[PDB]
């Protein structure tokens, strides 16, 4: 198989006698195929930055081993040269401490795997507008990716109602330094949706939110060029192309 860097892929395997799916020594979790009871699924994601050129997964069964080969593709992402080197920025210590604490909190949240579905059918787009900044727009330094857009931006004047893309449990609902006012929803199976730069948060941590319920109002909080909604998906441990992910997920789980 082939997969563009920064995208997720739903791998299908036989359920019977399956033991484990591994990438080197890393275990990849599995979940049931919703329609074919003889099948299970796993989400494999390639990091946008510095991906391997190829990946070989091993599915271990009771009586056989299967190999899955995935070639990394570069895709057709927008890219331009970094005007100034991404040097060490030098924030005040109080800001450095906040950034580090919020990184630690986020890592803990994305490492807390929910082994059941919290979603309800297909994902919906969180608002009815249009993309203003595509996922995966990159800035390069000596033809090495220095930074990239890790979600997708939608046009939104400040105060635009934002709705949960799918049902789940709220894991972040607060102001963070870079993301601004942030909502992150766990959908199960290591799938998280992200809503950043909000002007108002209308949910609390731990809340079971239903698809299409209001989560807040769009804004321009945090690090932003102006008002908009930033929408992201983390799945298979990595930020992935969110609309591409929604299409692939919906092809499997839409109800039906
Ligand atoms: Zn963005």
């Amino acid at each position: 198989m082939e997969l563009i860097k920064g995208q997720a892929l739903f791998l299908e395997l036989d359920k019977k006698d399956f033991l484990s799916l591994k990438n080197n020594d890393k275990n990849i979790p599995t979940f049931a195929h919703p329609k074919n009871q003889e099948k299970i699924l796993a989400i494999f994601s390639l990091p946008y930055k510095n991906p391997p050129q190829n990946t070989k997964l091993i599915a271990f069964y009771k009586d056989k081993k299967e190999e899955i080969f995935i070639k990394t593709l570069e895709g057709n992402y927008k890219s331009e040269k970094l005007q100034v080197e991404n040097k060490k920025i030098f924030p005040p210590k109080t800001i450095q401490e906040r950034i580090a604490k919020e990184l630690k909190e986020a890592n803990a949240i994305y490492s807390s795997y929910t082994p059941k579905a919290l979603f309800n059918g297909a994902f919906n787009i969180p608002l009815n507008s249009f993309i203003t900044s595509d996922f995966g727009k990159a800035r390069t330094f000596n033809e090495k990716v220095a930074s990239y857009h890790s979600g997708t931006d939608f046009r939104a004047a400040t105060g635009t109602p934002i709705y949960a893309a799918n049902s789940g449990v709220v894991k972040i609902a607060k102001d963070r330094y870079f993301a601004g006012n942030s909502v992150v929803i766990d959908h199960g199976f290591g799938i998280y949706s992200q809503y950043y730069h909000l002007s108002k948060i209308d949910v609390k941590v731990g809340q079971k939110i239903k698809k299409g319920e209001l989560i807040g109002l769009s804004g321009a909080s945090g690090r932003v060029s102006g008002p908009h909604l930033h929408f992201g998906i983390l799945a298979g441990g990595k930020q992935v192309d969110p609309l591409d992910f929604v299409s692939k997920f919906n092809a499997i789980f839409q109800l039906e």
